[PDB]
């Protein structure tokens, strides 16, 4: 296997517009077949990257920044890796999705408003070819990714995934550390063969003769660990205080983050945007498309070498030599300047402050049932994609959703355009839903941890509880959608529609 640590970390480019004025920023983002190297000791692998880009460039706005891209499919007629078509017109369908953004409807990247190449088909949703992202939101954390309906886990696993930063200039004031010593970590796991080519599976192991070929599987857990196109990566930094913007970019697997000195992790962000206070952490869980805002403070490990760890496994324990690394930060980078960065409590106003009154209380299932084939298909409130729409919030209302999750596993679900609270978890009776559908607790609620008393968009809802959110619905009405982010689940069909009323 590869050897850890002996590629540099890649720092994606910002994205510099075509267009730009007060009134009106202008980006041209363009899907590419590409090749990067992804290790010292790998042949060069074929890629789909924005821009002919893995990860794709990160984008730089500010709050309110009055934004336009065209994205445009520009990748082959024909998919590398492996399609089942049993699952759900041309063969490479592509829509971009702006993770977290608070975004027109038909800008947001429906799964159904997918475009081929030139946008020569496009799915019975579309409607515009450049998207609009007004950015009137919170500073955060966000990404963008491929959303296309059937196709999801197979065109982000093939490298459609960028950072996209909303900066606003009020938190100017709190003097986080900025500019190059504030640096996203795109985390994504990969399976690459002996000549570079990624591997991304066919069928099951020991695939009953009754499957397709080939055929979706219920999840992915890659042998290797890149951040930002790398395997295994090292860092140099400063002996200083960085911020770091982490993004769980991968399909399925979730990471369990820390530090092989024992020092802590300093998370200022979720999702959502800054928390109201800084929290101090040892390690934390971070699903797909969860994103962490941290500082980690390096100032009093000059000259160490520093591994983030991981702890969590994915299909199996962690193996040590492997899947339990992500990268090494290198305290041996001489001081630019001096650090006058901070790493204050105070920062921002506490969510709690708001006082909505609750509309409507839906209580929601992760359940599933099981195809001709014998395969798990896994369904959001026994519903299919296809079926008639059944979240239907009212504009400008809030909502305590209510997750039910009597299934073996975490299901990290993702709501589009809100972001949202954490209300609490609870324990309950699986073996009893299961029987009569009635809702037994075993304990009492438990509230969020610190983390998760900001605002969220993606959210693990554990086995055998019952998780409370609460959200307002706006500030746009339309037609979006809420998935489980596990791209294998979120495609075989763990999505669905959501319309915003007026
Ligand atoms: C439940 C969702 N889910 C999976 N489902 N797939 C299943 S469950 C299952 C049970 C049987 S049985 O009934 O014959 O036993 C046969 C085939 C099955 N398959 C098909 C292969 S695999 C998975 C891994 C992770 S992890 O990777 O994050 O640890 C997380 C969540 C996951
Ligand atoms: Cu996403
Ligand atoms: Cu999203
Ligand atoms: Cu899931
Ligand atoms: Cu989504």
């Amino acid at each position: 296997t590869l050897e850890k640590f002996v590629d540099a970390l890649p720092i994606p480019d910002t994205l510099k517009p075509v267009q730009q004025s007060k009134e009106k920023t202008y980006y041209e983002v363009t899907m590419e077949e590409c090749t990067h190297q992804l290790h010292r000791d790998l042949p060069p692998t074929r890629l789909w990257g924005y821009n002919g880009l893995f990860p794709g460039p990160t984008i730089e706005v500010k709050r309110n920044e009055n934004v336009y891209v065209k994205w445009m499919n520009n990748l082959p007629s024909t998919h590398f890796l492996p399609i089942d078509h049993t699952i759900h017109e041309p063969e490479v369908k592509t829509v971009v999705h702006l993770h977290g953004g608070v975004t027109p409807d038909d800008s947001d990247g429906y799964p159904e408003a997918w475009f081929s190449k030139d946008f020569e088909q496009t799915g019975p949703y579309f409607k515009r070819e450049v998207y609009h992202y007004p950015n009137q939101q919170r500073g955060a954390i966000l990404w963008y990714h491929d959303h296309a309906m059937a196709l999801t886990r197979l065109n982000v696993y093939a490298g459609l995934v960028g950072a996209y930063i909303i900066h606003d200039p009020k938190e100017k004031r709190l003097k986080l550390p900025s500019d190059e010593y504030d640096v996203p970590l795109l985390i994504t796991d990969r399976t690459i063969n002996e000549d570079g080519s990624l591997f991304y599976p066919s069928a099951p192991e020991n695939p009953s003769p009754s499957l397709p070929n080939p055929s979706i599987v219920p999840a992915f857990c890659g042998e290797t660990i890149l951040v930002n196109g790398k395997v295994w990566p090292y860092l140099e930094v400063e002996p200083r205080k960085y911020r770091f913007r982490v993004i769980n970019a991968s399909n399925t697997r979730t990471y369990n983050l820390s530090l092989d000195n024992g020092g802590d992790f300093i998370q200022i962000g979720s999702d959502g945007g800054l928390l109201p206070r800084s929290v101090k952490l040892n390690s934390f869980s971070l699903a797909p498309a969860e994103r962490y805002d941290i500082i980690i403070d390096f100032t009093a490990y000059e000259g160490e070498s520093i591994i983030l760890a991981n702890s969590a496994g994915c299909g199996g324990d962690v193996n040590p030599e492997t899947d339990a690394n992500i990268m090494q930060f290198r305290v041996t980078k001489p001081l630019a300047q001096k650090d006058e960065s901070r790493k204050p409590k105070y920062l921002a106003s506490y969510p709690s402050v708001q006082h909505e009154r609750i509309q409507n209380i839906r209580t929601l299932k992760l359940a599933g049932t099981q195809d001709e084939y014998g395969r798990p298909v896994l369904l959001l409130n026994n519903k299919r994609w296809h079926d008639p729409v059944t979240e239907t919030p009212k504009v400008g209302t809030t909502e305590i959703w209510s997750i039910i999750n009597p299934t073996r596993g975490t299901h990290p679900i993702h709501l589009h355009l809100v972001s949202f609270r954490v209300l609490d978890r609870r324990p309950f009776d699986i073996a009893r839903y299961q029987e009569s559908g009635e809702l037994s607790y075993t304990g009492p609620a438990v509230p969020p941890p610190p983390s998760e008393k900001g605002w969220k968009d993606t959210i693990q809802a554990h086995a055998g509880e019952v998780l409370r959110i609460a959200a307002t619905f706006g500030p746009y009405s339309g037609r979006y959608v809420w998935h489980c982010h596990i791209l294998e689940h979120e495609d075989y069909d763990m999505m669905r529609p959501m319309d915003i009323t007026d």
